[PDB]
């Protein structure tokens, strides 16, 4: 730094802009991926001294704002804020120039192809960065576990992926991405608060909804059996005092939202459970490889941190998995910051310098340079 | 070794690469002739530590690989892999230099003229081997036994040979070759199983078919009498559990594939079984040899070790053979390494040392040294 | 009929249930072979008229039904409906008694051996028909075309066969069958639409996928060469309006799924396309057979009605064919019902009166009569 | 004819049933001596309309058949077809009744004595023929040259003969027959295709092998000297494009198979060269007769039509022949049809009517009438 | 021997090397004159144990050999091997040096002038032999019979002799030699089986033929009457189970082959009968010599031992010989060693030692010392 290239590590995901420096094991800046916009209206004389709201600063105020989500479904809908997000990352959190170091940002797999170019364009040309790489999300989570073969089950905010990866980067398989992760479960809960009685309509309390979900809603081994227990619950029934005033009694609700993740039928969707994809991708592969795919079940992303998520994959997996192989869940103590931890690993590499896309490359090999390095 | 020339004893055949040192008593290194290649696909950051997997290292994996077979019919299909094989044999499976040992390899009788030269060349030019000879397959099973005359029914893995042998070795007027050994039987077993109800499409589980064959498909004493027992299947069936959650009950199939051995008509092949050729080759031989050819029916190679295999040649041969000579089937308890063990004995003789072709001789007489020394 | 024995001709395969009578030029009753099942749910006042939908009746509505396919892989996956399908054939769509006429059905090559009997047993024992035979799929397609010698590339409606045929009918050997089919392709198109930007899921729109395939998706002469022309689409992009209200611009898609037929490598499957097998099967054959196989490339089945596929076989076939024999495609003008037409010819011969199984033989000799006649 | 006896001329040899009429110089029917048998198997509806295959009709199809050889080694193994051969000759080629004319067939010298009777038996008694004679093969070839003393060297398909004949029919000498002619050379070539690399196993391509031999494989003056020339051949090395697809490179092979005829050591036999028999038979005869035996070296039969066969007998003969006599090869422009040309000569004789065996004679002088006229 | 000079007694003839010492009663060492040479070829590490198999050692094995003959027609055809034949006879069976013992050999009457000297030369010059006499062959059977005068019909194996012998030394006026004995009979049996339906031409199995002749083949009483007995078959045909399971029914052949002895006419020889020459030589002699010549028709040599041979000469002789005297066949019990016994006698008298030629006498009067005593 100031004479060494030394990159950053940015996991500009759809849930947290997990930024931090190269070779670190903690992301310095962690702040949401919601950009805020007013709705309070009125006159002014004094003001909040802002009018453009970004990350944690956006989050701060919710009572005066409607919280827009720049990245939905791994597609960045609004690019105008993205320079300013990254200006909030480099200048205003990490306290660095875009010029001093590259920037490793994340690509959510099977991304819309125009975004890959569009992003770089904002960086190099408009925000002068010496280099950058838009890595493949899921792959970074493999390296985080220290695994080098397995089935990476990354359920981050916006997208879930069942990615079988081999020692050397895999050839197209049933490597897949699906929207069914954390945001979606946030949107399901609100459905179910509609038939409850408690009111939660807008963006501003939707984030509060996402909070009520994360820290309580344990993953039932089977919904139906804990459903019957709901009748004379004692440990299923507790009140989650809303931390700004209200009691939010949650009975059946607690293991109703987590079960939805693996059974999209509770929404009224036809999508496959994430444990179905697990079977599909592993069975497809040669008989002698299934043993190691089922041995190494990597489960990263914050969504796979609900209480009792671990014991859920012990029956779900054994269902449509044979008796000819060991079945063992890999779930590292922390796993929310999983794509960011992996990029840090790459940045400790000097080959990643030459596996990243240079400033000069953009002008020298046209815009298609992007897809030339990310394949 | 390390003090004397002391060769290798190598059975570079199409079934097992039976490697070892000369003067050794067993092939220390023994591993099938399979070259592995990827098909993991997906996201790789790890590495299987090869791309062109070979031998035992390939054999480990089956679920990540596709299995090529480099010597088919005792004919080296691709010599480029043979080069990678020997680089794995000498250096990494025997942990010796070839710039030290001579090498005894095997030749399936009556091969292409080129194989003999192609083999010698890779040895002298690409391993600087002090000397080597690629002795003639079937003949060696004769030296193993201590026998000096007989009819060698070497059924290796792609090739069957009816070599009536004498100490002044038989001329090409009695010796015969026909493709009908072990690999050819494997692709029939699955054939008749496709209509059963199990699937053997990919290569890696074709190998599994080869396993099922050896340790459960016994040779029918009379196909027709065991066919009739099929009405009351009980002794017929017996499940071979395959650990991917399946059970493989095999009925008439257990003895159906072995009768194909003796009747190529079920293949669609118009050729004669192994018990017919026996007659042909003795009837070609001189009258004053035929009683002892029948005394000395040597039945070698790993294919001729299925349960009940030997006893079929006690009734079939005797069928259209005379009743005027003592029929004794010579089928030792072990005849897998019949060629390998015989190849040790010759590699412990010093006249076989002067019978084999030195490094320098190859420059003195070209590639053609082979056919100048051996025929 | 009712005054003549007049059999049926039924192509009870993976296509439609093509029924009609012996010596008919068309299958008068034609309705598919998908079976429909309810899923309307809730309070119900009337009824959907039918409980289980069969044939055409099922195909009609899909928005109230979830669509089973009782026959997948040429393996009858559910027998219970087959009974109503033949009841739907004779009684309500041709309005005859099964006891009036015999029945000619199809057997796809290397069917499971129980399926052959199972079918017969419900027909003869549970519906009674004076006689019936389950003829061999491909062989009928030869006589339909009018040839008597060639390479029949009968790609029926779920199952592909490369049958080199002669005046005598080929023995198991270079007659092969493979699952690699239109219905399999259907699941490859929906696959690629994920982040590309379209959505297809359920059963009811899987059938629409099959539609999008047939009438717009033509096979590239070489994918890679029309792929690059994609760069600016003009001859690629066209719109397929889908009823629901939504436009389906298809660029590369037109020839991307169709190439996958000839190239299961893009699926992720190790298997070889059907034109590789065409070479394989011909090199397997004896040389006094090969000149007429390339000379008369008979291209049968509903898969060779795909647009730009015949022209695909002018370069695919000619590629690894000797220039020592003429090569010329025999393409019939229509060949979807090639197996039905050919079976009609057989049901219009009297030699067939003795080539079929009479009702009474089934009770008289145990169910192995099936395999006694169609071996 | 229809009032004149007028015989046929039939050379029912082991290579061609050379039939034609009396006094002709062309055999009308010439067609092989191979009777065909199926091996294609299968079902049938249409068929080839035959199931018994005979001569050229047999030859036609090879891809559906295995070609049996009724006459091997001048011994007719299958008599069942022989009526049908002769029915294919008289009725179906020459277009005559067996009753209208006699039939002159050939006896290969030193024939198994039961065959002479066995043949007549089929004719007179079962196929009513007014007369017949089974002439002595070699003798007919003498008359063809117009010679009346010499040494007849008939190398037809199955048997070679060195027959010294005097003006009047000879008294037993070293008049001999040997199997070493054309068929045998066909069987040697296949040996040598085994060590080449090209595959030719069965009956069906063996006839093709016989073709590759006849029209290319020139007779070396000395093998060994043209062997050295093989190194940088230009006129020795040419490719015999197989006329149904393949190139068949033939180098050393060309003058390797023809040299075998005179040197049985290349097989691995101990038999005498045909030029050794020449010395033996001539030297044995009185000193004053050798001059005319060596003057008239008659070389008939198709086998003695390879290119450079003529110049071969100019050194071979002079080797062990003195300086006291002229040495001159008699080899008529055509000489394949040599036994048939000679019988035509006999049939222009009216003494041959009385030197043939009458219908009536068989019943009137028992079966031994046969050996009474042929001595 | 080691106590007296004691010669050998050798009746060095074509049918056996009848060897022994002087003073013995029978030849100990008896073995046919066959020299073996390899013929199976090939490469080797084992061996046939000789490469110039000779005598008893050659006769044991035959299946790996081609059999040279060194004395034919009682003319020693080759001397090169004869030396080696004696090197196995003297050294290795008689177990003594020829550098240490004299030698009684045989002279077949009327040998060419070199033969008498050539034999003797290898014994004096190369074996150094102390003394030797090569007595005259036929004469010895005379002394063996007890006779002093008579007509010796000495028929060993190569040479038949009609020797009238005087009390002393007869003169040439009726002594004759004709080559027509045993070995000729052998080539006629294999001859007459070829038209019958068998082959046994080659040397290795010719010896077997020779075995069949001697212990089976009996001379008829007259060909013509047992030729008429041929009508019935019961007394003709009888299977000669030849070890190898080859059953050989032979009818007229047992007594068809022996007649050839008395009749060269079936060979095609214009030479007359050996039984004709007997009369001729006695009709040449004076009347005061014939009465006792007919009293003494001495019949010696192993050819004169077929059952039915002797008794035939009571009808043959009396046919064209007078009835005024006693025709008595002196037919000894056994007469295979007939020449060996006569030499044993002579070699048991010391005056024959003194009638024989010492070593030094060879140098002292050159090679012509031979014809000086034994002319
Ligand atoms: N401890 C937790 N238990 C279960 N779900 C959680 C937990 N932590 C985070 N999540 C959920 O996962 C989503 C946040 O994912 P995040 O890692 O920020 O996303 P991205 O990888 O898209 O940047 C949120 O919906 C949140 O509720
Ligand atoms: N019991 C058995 N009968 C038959 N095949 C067997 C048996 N046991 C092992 N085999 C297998 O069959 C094949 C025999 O071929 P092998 O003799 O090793 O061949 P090559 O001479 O071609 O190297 C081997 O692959 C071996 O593992
Ligand atoms: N003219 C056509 N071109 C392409 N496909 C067509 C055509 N006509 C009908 N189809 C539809 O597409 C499929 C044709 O191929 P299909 O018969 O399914 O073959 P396969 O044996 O490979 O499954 C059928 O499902 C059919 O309904
Ligand atoms: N032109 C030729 N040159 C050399 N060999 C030939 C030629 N013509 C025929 N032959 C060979 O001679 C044999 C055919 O002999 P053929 O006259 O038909 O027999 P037969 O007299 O037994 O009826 C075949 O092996 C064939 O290859
Ligand atoms: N006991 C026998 N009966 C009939 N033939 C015999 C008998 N023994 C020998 N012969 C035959 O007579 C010939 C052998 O004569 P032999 O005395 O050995 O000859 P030579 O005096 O030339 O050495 C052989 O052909 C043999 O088959």
């Amino acid at each position: 730094d100031e004479d060494e290239t030394t990159a950053l590590v940015c996991d500009n995901g759809s849930g947290l802009v997990k930024a931090g420096f190269a070779g670190d094991d903690a992301p310095r800046a962690v702040f949401p991926s919601i950009v805020g916009r007013p709705r309070h209206q009125g006159v002014m004389v004094g003001m909040g001294q802002k009018d453009s709201y970004v990350g944690d600063e956006a989050q701060s105020k919710r009572g005066i704002l409607t919280l827009k989500y720049p990245i939905e479904h791994g597609i960045i809908t609004n690019w105008d804020d993205m320079e300013k997000i990254w200006h909030h990352t480099f200048y205003n959190e990490l306290r660095v120039a875009p010029e001093e170091h590259p920037t490793l940002l994340t690509e959510a797999p099977l991304n819309p192809k125009a975004n890959r170019e569009k992003m770089t364009q904002i960086m190099f040309e408009t925000f002068n960065v010496p280099a950058m790489y838009v890595a493949i999300q899921a792959v970074l989570s493999l390296y985080a576990s220290g695994r080098t073969t397995g089935i990476v089950l990354d359920s981050g905010d916006g997208v879930t992926h069942n990615v079988p990866i081999y020692e050397g980067y895999a050839l197209p398989h049933a490597i897949m991405r699906l929207d069914l992760a954390g945001r979606d479960l946030t949107d399901y809960l609100m459905k179910i608060l509609t038939e409850r009685g408690y009111s939660f309509v807008t963006t501003a309390e939707r984030e509060i909804v996402r909070d009520i979900k994360e820290k309580l809603c344990y993953v039932a081994l089977d919904f139906e059996n804990e459903m019957a227990t709901a009748a004379s619950s004692s440990s299923l029934e507790k009140s989650y005092e809303l931390p700004d005033g209200q009691v939010i009694t949650i009975g059946n609700e607690r293991f109703r939202c987590p079960e939805t993740l693996f059974q999209p039928s509770f929404i009224g969707m036809e999508s496959a459970g994430i444990h179905e994809t697990t079977y599909n991708s592993i069975m497809k592969c040669d008989i002698d490889i299934r043993k190691d795919l089922y041995a190494n079940n990597v489960m990263s992303g914050g969504t796979t941190m609900y209480p009792g998520i671990a014991d859920r994959m012990q029956k779900e997996i054994t269902a449509l998995a044979p008796s000819t192989m060991k079945i063992k869940i890999i779930a590292p103590p922390e796993r929310k910051y999983s794509v960011w931890i992996g990029g840090s690993i790459l940045a400790s590499l000097s080959t990643f310098q030459q596996m990243w896309i240079t400033k000069q490359e953009y002008d020298e090999a046209g815009p298609s340079i992007v897809h030339r390095k990310c394949f």
